[PDB]
């Protein structure tokens, strides 16, 4: 009961679903690689590990047998039934990677949805990843069946409708800003439910209930998603952007960060464009006095003149107590933890918007060689 043909070999029992016109896919085999097969009668390169590969075509006297890179899951299930070592940022991260790859090859995918980024087969060495597909596979009731297509609206995929009801890369960003969302939000959507959606992103009605105003990881992610999902396609940031994002840097990145916009500063004005564009609106962010917002065995070790109120200061005080961490006494070096990870998290922690306003903030050195990990050209 093993069907061959050419290269592409599978068992006819081994039926993962169906598909328009009497297209079945199978379980299969190809070059030793567990792949999907795509039988189908006949209509009339440049890879990347986050779009689904399509291997081999193989034909006999009626089929065409098409080697498909098998999946596990959908997206969608990942979030919804989260009974599955691969954490949503870097989940994201991949999916984004892939979607930047399509436009560099002015690909537009058009769809982009839970049920069209697929979630590998681990590999060889355990380790899963996403994949950007043309077809969605959708939950049926049974072991083990799958829907697909290449369609948006079919159910059941309403709630994620082409957003385009000549389209740009813009609403492919649309899409992805929703899915963030989607999964951050651990099921989510930023318009509302389903049957108000598409009333909701016409007027650009959104809610990110799920990203608390006072938290700095929500904060980060709020200001992506947020540009990502513009009313406004023209505001909305390229696949690259996404990716220069803080919301995908890691806490030893974080810091670096803070550290270099610091190291940018100590030789500038005060009156000048760029502390004056990062003090705006800085009292709320460094709490009025971040000195006294800061655990007290820190601020008996500044007892120099930060300026309680000044941002640059704050990022001028948090530089020099990474700069100085060796010579630091050891009860302010377990009050700020280990270097960077504790020690950034010393911060952002309590400043919640401190990332964030300042990368907002420092947009006018974005041009500039030192921030060329934080920003894109
Ligand atoms: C075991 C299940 C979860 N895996 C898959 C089931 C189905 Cl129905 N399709 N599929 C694909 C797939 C991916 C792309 C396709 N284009 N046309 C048919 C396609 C099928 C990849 N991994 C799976």
């Amino acid at each position: 009961s093993v069907v061959i043909v050419g290269k592409i070999s599978f068992c006819p029992k081994d039926v993962l679903g169906h598909g328009a016109e009497g297209t079945i896919v199978y379980r299969g085999m190809f070059d030793n690689r567990d792949v999907a097969v795509k039988r189908i009668l006949p209509e009339c390169s440049d890879e990347h590990p986050n779009v689904i590969r399509y291997f081999c075509t193989e034909k006999d006297r009626q089929f065409q047998y098409i080697a498909i890179e098998l999946c596990a899951a959908t997206l969608q299930e990942y979030v919804e039934q989260k009974d599955f070592g691969l954490e949503p940022i870097t989940l994201l991260q991949q999916t984004t990677s892939g979607l930047a790859h399509l436009h560099s090859l002015n690909i537009v995918h058009r769809d982009l949805k839970p049920h069209n980024i697929l979630i590998s087969m681990p590999n060889a060495h355990g380790k899963i990843k996403a994949m950007i597909s043309d077809f969605g596979l959708c939950k049926k009731l049974a072991v083990g069946r799958h829907s697909f297509s290449r369609r948006s609206g079919v159910p059941g995929t309403e709630g994620w409708i082409a957003p385009e009801m000549n389209p740009t890369y813009t609403v492919d960003i649309f899409s992805a800003g929703c899915v963030f969302y989607y999964v951050i939000s651990e099921g989510s959507h930023p318009f509302g439910k389903s049957l108000q959606r598409q009333a909701n992103i016409l007027l650009g009605a959104c809610s990110l209930d799920c990203l608390h105003p006072e938290k700095h990881e929500d904060v980060i992610a709020r200001e992506l998603i947020e540009k990502m999902i513009a009313m406004d396609p023209q505001k909305r940031p390229s696949a690259k952007h996404v990716l220069k994002h803080p919301f995908f840097w890691s806490l030893e990145k974080q810091l670096q960060f803070f550290q270099d916009v610091s190291d940018r500063i100590e030789k500038e004005s005060l009156d000048g464009p760029i502390v004056k564009q990062l003090e705006r609106g800085g009292r709320a962010v460094v709490k009025m006095d971040w000195r006294e917002n800061i655990t007290v065995p820190l601020q008996t070790d500044l007892r120099r003149t930060y300026k309680g109120g000044s941002v640059r200061d704050l990022l001028r005080a948090m530089r020099n107590k990474k700069h100085h961490y060796r010579e630091l006494p050891a009860e302010v070096r377990e009050t700020l933890g280990s270097l960077p990870d504790d020690f950034v998290c010393y911060f952002t922690s309590r400043f919640p918007h401190l990332l964030a306003h300042t990368y907002r903030a420092m947009e006018l050195c974005s041009h500039e060689r030192l921030f060329q990990p934080y920003y894109f050209h």
